[PDB]
């Protein structure tokens, strides 16, 4: 059913999507040991999950003061939105992982290292993504079907993941957080451009769908960064990812709160993972 729009507008999921869906994906609490010690995450598997099929995977980071359980807690209930959207055909089934930047030496800034070395191999060796194996080569070869996003400090995590993990991840969803690398917006954009240059990727091989609220403090620093990025040849601004690769959704009146941010995921996540996808779809 999904069709790309060129300037998608903010629309909250219906209130009914916040209540439990009978077609509920399974949420599995996992514990693993990596460079930052023994840590946990949650894995959302779509309803009907079949390990002999291959699923898109989206990693989603919490904000400051939160943890790996926040996004699927009663304070957010993202799984209800996912369940309803997948059941209604709005969102193709995918795996959603909620890790944490807490623990050991880990920070929102440096999480990408643990992500690369420990999180991807742990999750993707257990569950069925497009990664045929979880060697660096197997992960890189499946990058078009892997995404990363996050809220606030988790948005910062997302930007650091982008600049350090373009080889492994093609889709990025920074929510209400800017990239802290640089003394000006131009420095931030230039850093991203340099990462893209180093990666060798074409503009059809990475995608950024940023979002925030018009009354969300993150707008103050996101907006200048987005404008600087728009000026780069590396980005073609439009939400139609069949045509371009960069969009910034600003929700009128929304404030810095998961109550709103969950809806940004509802609006944006359906836009991910169709470019170079393996099914024959018309979007
Ligand atoms: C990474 O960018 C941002 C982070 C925050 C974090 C707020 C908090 O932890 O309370 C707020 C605005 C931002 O633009």
């Amino acid at each position: 059913s999904f069709k790309y729009e060129s300037a998608v507008q903010y629309r909250p999921a219906p209130d009914s999507y916040l209540n439990p869906c009978p077609q509920a994906g399974r949420i599995v609490k996992e514990t693993y040991t990596g460079i930052n010690g023994t840590k946990s995450l949650n894995v959302y598997l779509p309803y009907g999950y079949d390990p002999n099929k291959k699923y898109n995977i989206f990693y989603l980071m919490h904000g400051g003061g939160e943890n790996e359980n926040t996004i699927f807690s009663n304070d957010v209930k993202l799984q209800n939105i996912l369940d309803h959207a997948i059941m209604n055909g709005e969102l193709e089934p995918l795996i959603v992982v909620t890790p944490t930047f807490n623990g050991g030496n880990c920070t929102a800034q440096n999480f990408y290292q643990e992500f690369r070395q420990n999180v991807i191999p742990f999750v993707e060796s257990k569950y069925s993504t497009y990664a045929e194996s979880t060697t660096p080569q197997g992960i890189a070869a499946s990058r078009m079907h892997r995404g990363f996003g996050g809220f606030a400090m988790g948005g910062l995590t997302t930007w650091y993941v982008m600049v350090n993990c373009l080889d492994y991840v093609a889709y990025f969803m920074p929510l209400s957080g800017d990239y802290w690398y640089g003394n000006s917006p131009q420095d931030k954009a230039n850093s991203i451009a340099e990462a893209i240059n180093r990666s060798g990727l074409s503009k059809r091989e990475y995608f950024v769908f940023a979002a925030t609220g018009s009354e969300d403090i993150a707008y103050a620093n996101m907006n200048p960064q987005i404008e600087a990025m728009k000026a780069l040849p590396h980005f073609d601004y439009t939400s139609d990812f069949s045509k371009g690769n960069f969009y910034f959704l600003v929700a009128p009146g929304a404030t810095h709160w998961w109550g709103y941010v969950r809806h940004y995921i509802y609006d944006a996540l359906p836009y991910f993972f169709h470019e170079l996808e393996h099914h024959h779809h018309h979007h």
